[PDB]
Formats: C-alpha cells, structure tokens, sequence
C-alpha cells in the first residue's frame, strides 16, 4: 500500500528532481514508516557513525583504548580537517578523533578510525556483528564520498541504517557507557540545524549525523526525542542524476517535516 505519508514524500521527490530515501522507526510502537526504504544510497560521512561506534565496541574490552594517541602526519591530511590540522606533527586520541568524525566531520578524523579497525572491511565486519546485513564500506576518505549513481561501494539502504542507528542508541548493540558516549557525540553534533533538524519541531531533541558529496548527495541520519513521545529513529538519504547539482539540504528538512506531521 501507499501511505499519505508516502504519497506526500513521493510529490517531494518529483519536485526536487532527485531521488529521496527515507526511514523512520517509532519507538512508541516500532511501526516503520519507509519510502525508497529497500534502494541503496551512498552513505558519504553517515557512515562515521557505524566507525566510531566500532572503535567505542573495541574501547569494552580495553578500558584505556579511547586515550590511545594516533600520530599525525602532514600527509595524513585529506580535503576537510578542521580539526585534524591543528595537531598535525602531533597526536589526537581514539576519543578526540571520534569527537572531530561525529561533530565536525573531519575527514582526516575518520581514517584515523578507519586505520584502527583495520581498513574499511574492518567497518563493515562490525557491522555485520551487530545485525546490519547491507551496510559496506569499501573506500577510504575521501573517496568513499563519489556517489556515483549504480556504484554499489559504499552504500547502504535507509530501512538498515534506521535499524542500526536504533541499536546504536536506544538499543544494546554498545554496552551502557558506550551507548551513552555515543548518544552524547551526536547530540552535540555542529553541521545538522539545516537538516532533519529543520524539519522538526523546535521542543523536540536530536543527535544526527550528516553526509553530503559528489551528484548532490546530501543525508542525514537522526535520534530524535520528541515532546511527550517516545524517541524516534530516522533517515533521509537523497542523491541526485546531474553531477554537479548543489546540495539540498532543505529536502531533507521537508522530509522530515512530512514525516512528523504524519506521525
Ligand atoms: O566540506 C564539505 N564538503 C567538501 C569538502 C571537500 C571538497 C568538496 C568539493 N569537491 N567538489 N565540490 N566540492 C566538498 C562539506 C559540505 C557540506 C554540505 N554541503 N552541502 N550540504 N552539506 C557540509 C559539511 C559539514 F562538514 F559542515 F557538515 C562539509
Ligand atoms: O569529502 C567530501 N565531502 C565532505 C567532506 C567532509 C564532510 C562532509 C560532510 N559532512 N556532513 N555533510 N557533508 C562532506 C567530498 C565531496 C565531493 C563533492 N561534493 N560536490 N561535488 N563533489 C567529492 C568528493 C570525492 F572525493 F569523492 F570526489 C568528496
């Protein structure tokens, strides 16, 4: 069946002239709200969450892991570093460089995280370990970023990540500390105000990770409290066919606004 709500997503999507991937699970009922929910989307810096979440499952085991210093190297620096060239010829800690992945973004941060998982299949191996079957990360920053439409790297589909993000944060997949470490990490998040966020209601609390690159990539993966309900999981992945089209984060905004309303 289509849904009011999917309707109302699908004229969304005509009119942006790109294609629009959306998953919500309620806590309240763990109704699942999906458009597009079973179609792969690249993932671009959404997927820092599935590495630091790695990094803060291997931290279980080594009560000192995440003071572990990683060098920086002038080389080591990609294209976004904000945080990582303040201490090239220097050393950030595991937690320092999930701070800078998760809040900031940086690129440099990721590998970082990458690197101590052991390449990009040692990411998608956690993922595996806690029940997310369709996650893959294959590249490396930047790389991982070209979101070249059919590209199966580095992709995932807006129904598994909801899954995952909700194990994550609200669910068991991270023992206690961690779990709340994490929830901690995205709730501080810098980039997210213009995106699902916008969507929302202003009384309601979000802890998000944005992703944007090549084709006009722009995502957002969210927890989401809301007022007087139980929280909510939710992911708005969209992608565009011209190459060079500018960012949209206002869709995914809308997305959200849609999803909200229909609640
Ligand atoms: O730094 C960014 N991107 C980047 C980095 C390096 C090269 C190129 C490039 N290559 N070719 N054209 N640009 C682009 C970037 C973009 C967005 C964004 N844009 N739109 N919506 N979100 C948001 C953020 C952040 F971190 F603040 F969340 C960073
Ligand atoms: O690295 C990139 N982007 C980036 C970097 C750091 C944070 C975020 C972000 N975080 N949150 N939202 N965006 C995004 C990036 C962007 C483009 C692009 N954009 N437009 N055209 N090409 C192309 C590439 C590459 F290498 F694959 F070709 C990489």
């Amino acid at each position: 069946q289509t849904s009011a709500v999917q309707q109302k997503l699908a004229a969304l999507e005509k009119s942006s002239g790109g294609r629009l991937g959306v998953a919500l699970i309620d806590t309240a009922d763990n109704t699942q709200v999906l458009y597009r929910g079973d179609e792969r989307f690249p993932m671009c810096s959404t997927s820092k969450v599935m590495a630091a979440a790695a990094v803060l499952k291997q931290s279980e085991t080594q009560k000192q892991l995440l003071n572990q210093p990683v060098e920086i190297k002038p080389a080591d620096l990609v294209n976004y570093n904000p945080i990582a060239e303040k201490h090239v010829n220097g050393t950030m800690t595991l937690a320092e460089l999930s701070a800078a992945a998760l809040q900031y973004s940086d690129n440099t941060a990721m590998n970082k995280l990458i690197a101590q998982l052991g390449g990009p299949g040692g990411v998608t191996a956690f993922a595996r370990a806690i029940g997310d079957e369709t996650f893959r990360l294959d590249r490396t920053e930047p790389t991982l970023n070209t979101a070249i439409p059919g590209d199966p790297r580095d992709t995932t589909t807006p129904r598994a990540m909801a899954q995952t993000l909700r194990q994550l944060t609200l669910g068991h997949a991270l023992g206690e500390t961690q779990r709340a470490q994490l929830v901690t990490w995205l709730k501080g998040n810098t980039t997210g105000a213009a995106s699902i966020r916008a969507g929302l209601p202003t009384s309601w609390t979000v802890g998000d990770k944005t992703g944007s690159g090549d084709y006009g990539t722009t995502n957002d993966i969210a927890v989401i409290w809301p007022q007087g309900r139980a929280p909510l999981v939710l992911v708005t992945y969209f992608t565009q066919p011209q190459q060079n089209a500018e960012s949209r984060r206002d869709v995914l905004a809308s997305a959200a606004r849609i999803i909200a309303e229909g609640l």
